[PDB]
């Protein structure tokens, strides 16, 4: 057997930041909407929409980004809501932007993020999305099963 959801957590507030010159903004959405399809029909909950839109930004901007989108997506919620989850695409090969993203919205933000790499994001294949669905699942507080 593969690994499955035992629990589906919840992520009813996302947002969508991209740092790859290779996914124009429709791609992005695309990618983020199949995604979000996975993790509902695995088992989660969780809002095909995003809080804002997909924005597109330099690797060198990434701590201003960031923090920008955070308070702009945080602000359009219902009062004492919070963001659940950010989704990251990355290029493939992106130096110290990966632990810079990671250091800013584990100790700065306070927000889950799951990162995915252009080469996958233009692939979207099924197995790719399963896998993710997972491991965003046991981030948000959900239980995976083990093999």
């Amino acid at each position: 057997s593969n690994k499955k959801m035992i629990n589906g957590g919840t992520v009813n507030n996302w947002i969508c930041i991209n740092f790859s010159r290779q996914v124009q903004d429709n791609l992005a959405r695309t990618f983020c909407q199949e995604l979000a399809q996975m993790c509902y029909v695995s088992g989660m909950a969780f809002n095909p929409e995003p809080v804002l839109p997909p924005v597109s930004a330099r690797p060198e901007q990434v701590e201003k980004v960031l923090k920008t989108r955070y308070h702009d997506a945080t602000s359009k919620l219902s009062q004492g809501k919070e963001i659940d989850l950010l989704i990251v695409i990355l290029p493939d090969n992106n130096g110290s932007l990966y632990g810079d993203l990671k250091r800013i919205c584990e100790t700065e933000l306070g927000i889950v993020s799951q990162c995915c790499l252009t080469k996958h994001v233009f692939k979207m294949s099924k197995q790719y999305m399963a896998n993710v669905a997972l491991k965003i699942n046991v981030k948000v507080g959900g239980r995976n099963t083990v093999l």
